């Protein structure tokens, strides 16, 4: 497949470009899926204490470290700082539960989860009396900030960013007094939203690009019958079928192509050992722009209850 397993980020370490995706992942099931993507070569695991299941993908990782299936310097384990948790005093403490829960004495990526702050407490989304969210007036450079302090703490190894549009990658590259750059920027990313902009964008810079959703999220809370499907697109599984491959498999191919790392979630022991097995052929360069042809702007995480917030992220074109 000319594919290498992982790809270098800015910090100096690298990254495997196949990840398993947690979020909707349900709290009793999410231990054997993670155990078997470990099992079946899966060394990249993307979390957020937002999921509500941190605790139990810990304990299939802290299995399979004990068990000697797989050292923890092979493991390349994700998670994200909620929105609730922006202000200064309780970025460190947010990674501490996170990693605590996971079982883990560093993270190999914190990620600012999206760029608006939400007001501080027990909720993770706050309302008012009318149903918009409470937001916090800290700014995402101080937010930056506090993320770089955990790296010189030694809590992660890598920061990053994740819905941040073009803008708000900006702004961060421009902080002054900027101390580490965003290794990654994690946004949702498939045929129907192909994010051509943000990407070029980010590479530019040397920002790595995490695509979310790659399958198109059929499990989204919010689903509908009118919306498109991916994995039900005609046109994709025309070219999974010439391929012989899966039309997941061709969805999950497709961004590692453009140089993306990719996190389809599954706790489908069959799916999640199917969707590793993408390392042995290859889209061509008609394939990959046909799948591209198709992009309608469409997005699963559209965060509608926050688009009056300042920094919500998908006002701008990218
Ligand atoms: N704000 C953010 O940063 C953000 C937002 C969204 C997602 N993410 C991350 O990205 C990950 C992946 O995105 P996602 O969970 O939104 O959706 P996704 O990975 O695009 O799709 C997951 C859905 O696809 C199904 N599926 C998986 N493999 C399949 C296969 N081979 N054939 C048919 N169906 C298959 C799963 O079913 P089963 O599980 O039942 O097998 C599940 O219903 C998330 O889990 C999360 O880690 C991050
Ligand atoms: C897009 C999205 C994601 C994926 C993500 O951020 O990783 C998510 C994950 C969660 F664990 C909880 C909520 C969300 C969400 C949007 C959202 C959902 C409900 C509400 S309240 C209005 O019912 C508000 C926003």
């Amino acid at each position: 497949s000319h594919m290498a397993s992982r790809l270098l980020l800015n910090n100096g370490a690298k990254m495997p470009i196949l990840g398993l995706g947690t979020w909707k992942s349900p709290p009793g099931q999410v231990t054997e899926a993670v155990k078997v993507a470990i099992d079946v070569g899966y060394r990249h695991i993307d979390c957020a204490h937002v999921y509500q299941n941190e605790n139990e993908v810990g304990v299939a990782i802290q299995e399979k470290l004990r068990e000697q299936v797989v050292k923890r310097e092979e493991l390349f384990i994700v998670s994200k700082l909620w929105c609730t948790y922006h202000e200064k005093g309780l970025v460190k403490g947010a990674c501490q539960k996170t990693l605590s829960d996971l079982k883990l004495d560093y993270l190999d990526l914190y990620l600012i989860h999206w760029p608006t702050g939400f007001k501080p407490g027990k909720e993770f989304f706050p309302l008012d009396e009318s149903g918009n969210v409470v937001p916090s007036d800290t700014n995402i450079l101080d937010t930056w900030a506090a993320m770089e302090e955990l790296v010189d703490e030694g809590l992660v190894k890598a920061i990053g960013i994740s819905n941040f549009n073009h803008l708000q990658v900006e702004m961060i590259l421009n902080k002054p007094g900027l101390k580490y750059k965003p290794a990654v920027n994690q946004i949702e990313c498939h045929p129907y939203l192909t994010q051509e902009k943000l990407i070029q964008y980010c590479q530019s810079k040397g920002i790595v690009v995490t695509a979310y959703s790659p399958l198109g999220s059929p499990d989204r809370p919010w689903a509908k019958p009118e919306d498109p499907s991916l994995l039900e697109d005609p046109r994709i599984k025309a070219i999974a079928a010439k391929h012989n491959k899966t039309t997941a498999q061709v969805l999950i191919r497709f961004p590692m192509q453009r140089n993306l790392v990719v996190i389809p979630k599954s706790v489908t022991p069959e799916r999640i050992a199917e969707n590793f097995k993408v390392f042995d052929f290859e889209l061509s360069s008609q394939d990959m722009t046909t799948l591209l042809s198709y992009n309608r702007n469409w997005r699963v995480c559209a965060l509608l209850s926050c688009t009056s917030h300042k920094d919500y992220p998908f006002h701008e074109e990218f």
